[PDB]
């Protein structure tokens, strides 16, 4: 049931849940395709389904600290500053990169383009 927020979300309705990038969220209800219910702290409410990503046990959450332009055809994923990424720290490679997922995309990014939330 564990997710992370990818983007800022300001509540529109009383029943909404405010999100900040990097927030850990417990999923409560994904029965609607557009609006999911979840919990952060003691707050519960709705947010856009596409604003979150799964985080598995033993996965790290990072934010991009400098932009990276990546060649997608070779398996590199471009990053914008403040973009949220999920991966496993010890999977970093011999060449200064690491594979991470961000939203629906995945690829190699520089280790030095990432920092802890």
């Amino acid at each position: 049931n564990s997710y992370v927020a990818l983007y800022k979300f300001l509540p529109q309705e009383n029943n909404d849940l405010a999100l900040q990038p990097g927030d850990r969220i417990m999923l409560v209800d994904d029965s609607n395709e557009d609006w999911w219910k979840g919990k952060i702290g003691d707050r519960v409410g709705f947010f856009p389904a596409n604003f979150v990503q799964r985080v598995r046990p033993g996965e790290n959450v990072w934010r991009c600290c400098q932009p990276f332009s990546g060649n997608k055809e070779q398996g590199y994923m471009s990053l914008k500053e403040n973009q949220i990424c999920v991966g496993v720290g010890r999977s970093k490679d011999a060449d200064g990169f690491i594979r991470v997922s961000s939203g629906k995309k995945r690829g190699l990014v520089p280790v030095d383009a990432l920092t802890e939330i």
